[PDB]
């Protein structure tokens, strides 16, 4: 089917104009669009690229870490076997560390190298692929950081109107800025975001990269798919075969990032990625104040609670944050919203209330400003407001937290743990009450 093999949603910036025109912005955040590439998006804002260039970082930041993929070097869009005897699923992909300098000159003596051959099934060559590259340090990346800054709001590290904003503190490589380092058949395997979150990526160059994209609501399909392959569709490394998606009827949508060129994936869609030339990019995450987004975040946060996956981003803190913060003129956006704090207000309630009646002091704790979310130190569930620490970390001011269950698993009746309570409930309930629809004619 030629529905099977979509047109790539792609726009064509010339100018700055063109980069801060509003019905850009709607285009990339509207669902029906699983991808938009924005093209020339670089040379329309007269981005310095040259700032994350592999020579630029080498200078600027010789020792940092690089986290390596060891992989093989595939042929186009396949993915064999170590024997070549068949397509697979399951990806080979060997983890180590390096830094920015070593990696750097793996990368250029692996062009040198291909320049000579070309003047000169398996088996598969090795190669090693640069990955998460922390930039979120200020100090150490001051000019490339600000480069940043000069893209349209809706795309920025940082914005208003970016829920990853408003979490109010660092998750990595979400809100802060990651770097790829990449040699030919690098490979970045199938996924979604972290719990559904839009991202942005820009190509370095000056090599190309290929992409394979696949609708949200296809996801269920590609994770029977690693099922049947004995595959963690979350955590396993995969690379689909296109044989077998197509004889499934998912369409894949399929296309080139040149350097400077802006790919947005939209909220949930399912992606995998290759170098095909020689080339840096740089990613991060996005969260557009819309309907979709926060329902698909919302679902990937309590799935990722059924598969023992930790969420990165903390939904329920998040939500807190929004009623507090926002004000919400979206119908459908805020009875979501209102509708999940609603949840946890009665959850929270009928666990304190069940604490206290079985004689447990519920201990006012507080919190610190800016103080970020809580996970479960045990199952790494995020845990709010009714913290569970043990006597001992209570008393040595560790404060190590656990939720309810782990608590509970360890010490029947709670005997050989405190409750600290971080919110007072008129505080919540109060916030919940305030946190009504806003008129927006728009
Ligand atoms: O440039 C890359 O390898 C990536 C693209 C999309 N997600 C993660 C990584
Ligand atoms: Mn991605
Ligand atoms: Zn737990």
């Amino acid at each position: 089917k030629d529905k099977l093999n979509p047109p790539t949603p792609s726009i064509y910036l010339e100018n700055k104009r063109d980069a801060f025109f509003p019905p850009l912005h709607q285009f990339c955040t509207n669902p029906k669009n699983p991808v938009t590439v924005i093209r020339g998006l670089a040379g329309a804002l007269k981005l310095d690229l040259g700032l994350f260039s592999t020579k630029t970082l080498v200078e600027a930041n010789n020792e940092h870490m690089v986290e390596v993929r060891t992989q093989l070097l595939q042929p186009a869009d396949e993915n064999w076997d170590p024997t070549g005897t068949k397509k697979i699923w399951r990806c080979e992909s060997n983890r180590s560390h390096t830094t920015i300098a070593k990696y750097a000159q793996y990368q250029a003596s692996s062009f040198q190298e291909s320049l000579r051959e070309e003047n000169e099934k398996g088996p598969f060559k090795t190669i090693k692929f640069g990955t998460n590259i922390d930039l979120s340090d200020n100090k150490k990346w001051k000019l490339q950081l600000h480069e940043l800054t000069k893209l349209p709001a809706f795309a920025r590290v940082v914005s208003a109107g970016n829920l990853l904003t408003h979490v109010g503190h660092t998750i990595l490589g979400m809100n802060t800025v990651q770097l790829y380092m990449k040699v030919p058949g690098s490979r970045t395997p199938g996924h979604q975001e972290n719990n559904n979150f839009c991202s942005v990526n820009i190509n370095i160059g000056p090599g190309d990269c290929e992409w394979f994209v696949v609708p949200e609501d296809y996801w269920g399909v590609l994770n029977d798919f690693c099922e049947k392959n004995n595959l963690n569709f979350l955590m396993s490394s995969w690379w689909p075969n296109l044989e077998d998606l197509y004889e499934a009827n998912v369409p894949v949508y399929r296309f080139i990032q040149r350097p400077g060129d802006l790919v947005w994936i939209n909220a949930g869609t399912v992606h995998w990625v290759q170098a095909v030339g020689w080339c840096n990019n740089i990613a991060w995450n996005v969260g557009p104040l819309t309907a979709c987004q926060y329902k698909l975040a919302v679902e990937r946060y309590e799935w990722n609670k059924l598969k023992s996956v930790k969420s990165p981003v903390p939904m329920v803190h998040l939500s807190w944050n929004m009623a507090r913060n926002i004000k919400v003129s979206d119908p459908k956006l805020f009875e979501m919203i209102k509708y999940c704090l609603l949840k946890i207000l009665k959850q929270y309630q009928t666990l304190r209330e069940a604490l206290v009646a079985a004689g447990k002091e519920v201990i006012w704790h507080g919190r610190t400003n800016d103080e970020p979310a809580h996970y479960c130190s045990i199952c790494e569930v995020e845990v709010f407001n009714l913290l569970f620490v043990t006597n001992e970390s209570n008393t040595q001011k560790t404060y190590i937290v656990h939720c309810h269950d782990c608590a509970r698993k360890t010490s029947k009746s709670l005997e050989n743990f405190v409750v600290l309570e971080q919110y007072k409930m008129e505080d919540l309930i109060q916030v919940y009450d305030q946190f009504t629809l806003a008129l927006s004619l728009s």
